[PDB]
């Protein structure tokens, strides 16, 4: 109607018009952990619930690691309406990232580049944190609105596992699932992390810690994976998840690629490039991930996702839930929009729910 419509043709672009990236992104992490948005009026139709990772998911949507990297934002984030809430890179110690500037608009593109680099508070300052409304997130998990915790690793730190492992130990008690994050664009050496040697390794500590905490608090793990893979390096990768029994993929973090087409001035800035020009490359990686795993695996579906169209595309390739970011552009109003959009593909295409449409693609 109008809701929308004055936030993607009126305000946005006046504060984009004003405010540099990082201030804006500074300034919303301050407006919406404050609540000062109004509640979401779209209600989650049951068509929207998925099950999957040990929990209800009261809606599909997420949002995606990077907006609220120290988790101050959590409770405004589900004022927003989104299903879950998926905070951090957070990293053992506190670490300041790359020098300014390190985040870029491509607005011709609906595109973003970061290079944030993984500024964080550290694991002390989010653990306190999240342990000050620890059971109000028990009981939005309950109510269906579950928490990721994503772990990163410090750029100094001489055994990348012993930081995933931290993270395990610290944050893993207080998330319903954590992410090993091993394909930010932004850490040298990161990425080779995604090796099918490196990976068993890694994953293969982070598991054990991950067992040894007690029952309650024992939270699902997922390995966050690039857009940018090899053929050999998916095979791997579905090949160790399956081996040590993983529990999800979260499927794809940004790409250093620069798609040919980019309009935007800044598009030959170093940092992973997210929004629409990643959107069909993640999708094809999701795909590829699901019919590698046998569709066994649940994967979490990410970017470029701005409508229902672009949820369901991934869902259909065989996402059993989607997270957006950079749709920064369009404000609050794109979370309800994406949500009512794929309720009403989900009627017009006979999907009874979100859950029969899982994987649709592979079963054509
Ligand atoms: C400014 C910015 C910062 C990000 N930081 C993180 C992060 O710390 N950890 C992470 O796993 N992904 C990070 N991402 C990636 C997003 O989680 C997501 O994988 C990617 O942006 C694709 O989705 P989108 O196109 O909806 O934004 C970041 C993305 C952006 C744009
Ligand atoms: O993260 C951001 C911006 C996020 C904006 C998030 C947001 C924007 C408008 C809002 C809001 C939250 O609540 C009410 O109106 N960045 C700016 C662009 C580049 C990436 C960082
Ligand atoms: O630079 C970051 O902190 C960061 C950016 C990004 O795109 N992906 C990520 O995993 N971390």
């Amino acid at each position: 109607t109008g809701d929308e419509r004055f936030y993607a043709e009126h305000l946005m672009p006046t504060l984009q018009g004003l405010l540099d990236p990082e201030s804006a992104h500074r300034l919303a992490v301050r407006f919406t952990s404050l609540g000062l948005l109004p509640r979401a009026r779209f209600q989650d139709s049951d068509m929207l619930e998925v099950r999957v990772l040990g929990h209800k998911f009261r809606n599909p949507v997420g949002i995606a690691a990077g907006f609220d990297k120290h988790g101050e934002a959590v409770d405004g984030l589900y004022k927003m309406g989104f299903g879950f809430v998926e905070i951090g890179s957070v990293t053992p110690k506190p670490q300041e990232g790359n020098p300014r500037p390190r985040v870029f608009r491509l607005p011709e593109d609906q595109a973003v580049i970061n290079r944030y680099g993984f500024n964080s508070h550290g694991l002390s300052v989010v653990e306190h944190r999240l342990r000050a409304r620890q059971q109000k997130q028990a009981k939005l998990t309950e109510d269906g609105l579950p928490l990721g915790v994503n772990l990163g690793k410090n750029k100094t730190s001489v055994d990348a596992a012993e930081d995933y492992a931290e993270g395990v130990r610290v944050l893993g008690p207080l998330a319903d699932y954590l992410v090993v994050n091993v394909s930010s664009p932004n850490t040298a050496g990161l990425r080779s992390l995604q090796g099918k040697a490196e990976l068993r390794r890694l994953l293969t500590k982070v598991l054990q810690e991950r067992d040894g905490l007690r029952r309650v608090h024992r939270p699902a793990v997922l390995v966050k994976i690039a857009p940018d893979l090899t053929s050999q390096d998916k095979e791997d990768i579905a090949s160790v998840v399956k081996e040590l029994g993983i529990d999800g993929l979260i499927v794809t973090n940004t790409t250093v690629s620069r798609p040919a087409g980019l309009q935007g001035a800044l598009r030959s800035e170093t940092g992973g490039l997210s929004g629409k020009p990643l959107r069909d490359l993640s999708t094809q990686t999701i795909r590829e991930m699901y019919a590698l795993t046998q569709g066994r695996v649940p994967i979490i579906g990410v970017g470029g996702v701005s409508s229902g169209q672009d949820a369901l595309e991934k869902i259909r390739a065989g996402a059993s839930l989607v997270q957006l970011y950079t749709a920064t552009f369009w404000g609050p109003p794109v979370v309800g929009k994406v949500k009512r959009e794929l309720e009403a593909l989900l009627k017009e295409q006979g999907f009874g729910g979100v859950t029969d449409a899982i994987g649709a693609d592979h079963r054509r």
